[PDB]
């Protein structure tokens, strides 16, 4: 019986979870062929498009057994392509990723030999990663190696965008027509940018040709496979696939079935064009599918079950696409196979009214049934959302596998407008990746890396010296033993923050240039608003909205650490700075008195305690002020968001003991959640604390909450969950997502992981299999506060 409402979706789901994660070298081979043929003869954008077209023209293509939506990134499910133009793996990288315990990728010997003999000799010098690393300053390299921040674009393309509605209203033949109209009207006399516009537009036209080739090829393959298929029912499925691919992606979808296939084709495209962060997502899928759903049921070619079956197929298709292999710091900061394909169900419709429709509930049923950690199927809750939809979402959340996450539609809309989006565009918006607010289909909102806010406090406390790397990573802001007031230390901290943010942004500017010049994405550009009209690649600012983020990690840890110092060193004067640093250097060994004071007798973030929460506000504002408004190379601005993925593990690992009681090498806090052991007053206290962070001034904040399974039972639990979401959202909280697990199931899962392969927990903005997480990350989740109502 298992999972899947129909036989078909049961089978596709079973194939999905059994697919072995491996690398598919075919993309690298084909991209090398295209470069050796075209490199040096065309501009880089056209070169990218021609390579993508050459790849789409010659890649093998698979229709899995029983599929209705067709298309895989790699050779087979969980087959990750490689991206040697971004990161050309060394042979040791292939070794590490093949043999690592968690998030491994099998490197077949055929892939290994090809990479060593065909890929490395060509791409070792061309990969953008070396371009980036060789262009970085010494202080950047030291800070990067010291774990002060991470670099999102060392192994992945900026990506991090969401489909809008263009692909349902237009085909790629239509988009090629729009691009050809832009080309005809380019003014090379007066528009001094016309050359760059032409190169980008010409590239987008090729991407449209490539998307059209993709549909022709799949329809031909489907018909061809129908000719040898002896099963009439499967033959008809293949004929339906062919009929679907005759329409999409060349023409706009006319049916609900075609709308989904159009999305997934675009998904495959943009996600093999570049190893883009957060893969891709349809965004407001229920908004886009509903007119197709109503039009199809009225016409009698679709019913609620066929609608659900198709969406369950789409769910499996997401689950077949791992985030391509990461190594080094990129693995540490994103230690997961998931690619954060974040779907927003519910929210408001384009006119700003309640968006919950029939497809909204179909989607809820699909995520419930499929229980797949991809896509990241979440709900947007508006003050206009009918309680039935919120309560139904809680029915799924309380089942304890993390999804759905809850996003505050009104927060999203206001954040977008705060970043400069029109209300018209904001109403099309939502969250992607973990919690990242974006105007879907109209924005490049690029994450550039995690910022180790607690370690900046550490540098502050060591006069710029990093006691872990034993290098002078920061600047000399003074011996804190000489600071006579908390304010002075916090000023010293802001100075360290300014220095570190300066190093990060400086590298980002170099990196943003490298991605703009060396990673143009003509395919993505065809569907993202304003790119065609501007004649400007998405990668150099063609989106209507352009934001860059540095994601702040460890706000809880650093808040409590600064609170511990304000309370104990300056306020109550239980000990002085010199003692605290001695305690920190000793990992609190021999300072049990101090460790207890800062852990249990000092105000803590997440209890509606203004003493600690105002410190959180000062730190968050210091971060917001330090980053927000900085220009991006391509005419946008930096903004701030708070979200860690797995980087709160790494950031804790390369950090020493912190003034809040956190021990050396221990994780820093995740998202904007309280520090480990910090919230002792229940969830209402934490959502009130978290609401004091100005979510509207961010591009998203991540709140993890965990509930004891007993308190979410029945209608009382649903109502309590629904009220907590609404109470947090009524205060403009941005996001809340729930763990509902039995601590003993996870403890046993650690002891016998082979018995709990099913076990999914919520990490940070996503759900993952518990066994894919390091022991440190597992214990971090376990250490999260079990809340009761
Ligand atoms: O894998 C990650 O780290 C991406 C980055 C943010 O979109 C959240 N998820």
């Amino acid at each position: 019986m298992a999972r899947g409402t129909f036989e078909r979706t049961k089978k596709l789901r079973e194939e999905s979870i059994n697919a072995e994660p491996h690398i598919s070298i075919e993309r690298a081979v084909l991209m090398t062929e295209a470069y050796k043929k075209y490199e040096g003869s065309v501009e880089i954008p056209v070169l990218r498009a021609l390579s993508f077209k050459h790849y789409i023209e010659n890649r093998t293509l698979s229709i899995n057994d029983g599929e209705l939506i067709v298309g895989e990134k790699g050779d087979s499910p969980n087959g990750a392509p490689t991206y040697p133009e971004i990161c050309c793996h060394t042979m040791e990288d292939l070794e590490v990723m093949h043999n690592r315990d968690i998030i491994n990728f099998s490197v077949s010997e055929e892939a290994r030999k090809i990479h060593k003999e065909e890929i490395i000799p060509f791409w070792k010098k061309r990969q953008t990663r070396d371009k980036i690393i060789n262009a970085m300053t010494p202080e950047w390299l030291a800070a990067y190696e010291a774990g002060m921040f991470t670099e999102f674009m060392e192994q992945r393309a900026p990506g991090h965008t969401v489909c809008g509605d263009t692909i349902y209203k237009k085909g790629f033949l239509d988009l090629k027509k729009d691009i050809e109209a832009r080309l005809k009207e380019l003014d090379f006399l007066n528009d001094l940018d016309a050359y760059n516009k032409k190169a980008d537009l010409e590239a987008m036209a090729i991407a449209c040709d490539a998307m059209v080739i993709l549909g022709k090829r799949y329809a031909e393959k489907a018909r061809q496979m129908a000719e040898e298929e002896t099963d009439e029912a499967k033959k008809k499925d293949l004929l339906l696939i062919a009929e679907t691919c005759d329409v999409v992606p060349a023409h706009k979808p006319e049916t609900y079935h075609q709308a989904i296939q159009m999305y997934w084709f675009v998904h495959i495209g943009v996600t093999t064009e570049l190893n883009i962060w957060d893969a891709f997502t349809p965004g407001r899928l229920d908004q886009h599918l509903n007119p197709f759903y109503e039009r199809d049921v009225e016409n009698g070619i679709l019913d609620r079950d066929r609608a659900q079956e198709l969406l369950e197929c789409l769910w499996v298709k997401f689950n077949n696409q791992p985030a391509p292999p990461k190594v080094g710091i990129t693995l540490k900061e994103s230690s997961t196979y998931t690619d954060f394909a974040n779907i927003n169900t519910g929210g408001i419709n384009p006119d700003g009214q309640d968006g919950v429709n029939e497809v909204s509930y179909i989607i809820l049923d699909v995520m419930d049934e499929m229980k797949l950690i991809q896509p990241s199927s979440n709900v947007q809750i508006s003050k206009k959302t009918p309680q039935k939809f919120l309560k139904r979402a809680c029915e799924i959340s309380r089942k304890g596998w993390g999804q759905p996450a809850f996003y505050n539609t009104e927060a999203i809309v206001q954040e977008l407008m705060e970043a400069g989006k029109t209300i018209e565009d904001a109403r099309l918006g939502g969250t992607s990746g973990c919690v990242e607010t974006g105007c879907f289909g109209k924005e490049a909102y690029v994450l550039t890396g995690y910022m180790n806010i607690p370690k900046i406090l550490e540098l502050t406390l060591n006069n710029g010296y990093d006691p872990i790397s034993k290098k002078q990573i920061g600047i000399e802001t003074g011996d804190p033993r000489n600071f006579q007031s908390y304010e002075e230390l916090f000023e010293a901290f802001k100075k360290q923050l300014h220095y570190m943010i300066d190093i990060k942004i400086e590298g980002n500017a170099v990196i943003e240039n490298i991605c703009a010049k060396h990673m143009p994405c003509p395919l993505m550009s065809t569907i993202v608003d304003d790119c065609i009209e501007k004649g400007k690649d998405y990668q150099r600012g063609g989106a209507r909205y352009n934001t860059r983020y540095i994601q702040g990690v460890g706000i809880g840890t650093i808040t409590d650490s600064l609170t511990a110092i304000k309370y104990n060193v300056f306020d109550k004067k239980k000990f002085d700075m010199d003692t605290l640093l001695k305690a920190l250097d000793a990992n609190f060994e021999g300072y049990e008195a101090i460790l207890n004071l800062v852990s249990n007798k000092t105000p803590k973030y997440g209890n509606d305690d203004d003493y600690a929460d105002e410190i959180m506000q000062e730190i968050f504002n210091a971060y917001y002020n330090e980053v927000t408004g900085r220009p991006t190379v391509c005419g946008g601005e930096y903004r701030v968001d708070m979200l860690p993925t797995t980087c709160h593990i790494y950031f804790g690992e390369i950090m020493g003991a912190s003034p809040n009681g956190r021990l050396c090498a221990k994780p820093v806090s995740e998202g904007i959640s309280p520090e480990k052991g910090g919230d002792t007053n229940g969830p209402t206290a934490v959502i009130k604390s978290c609401a004091k962070m100005d979510h509207i001034k961010t591009g998203g904040t991540l709140l993890n909450q965990r509930f004891a399974p007993s308190v979410v039972q029945g209608e009382k639990g649903l109502d309590n969950m629904a009220n907590l979401v609404r109470a947090y959202f009524n205060m403009d909280g941005h996001h809340i997502q729930f763990n509902v697990f039995d601590k003993n199931v996870l403890l046993e899962a650690q002891k016998n992981p082979q018995d709990y392969k099913d076990l999914i927990v919520r990490v940070a903005g996503y759900s993952d299999h518990f066994n894919n997480l390091s022991r440190t990350l597992q214990d971090e989740i376990i250490g999260r506060t079990e809340q009761t109502f």
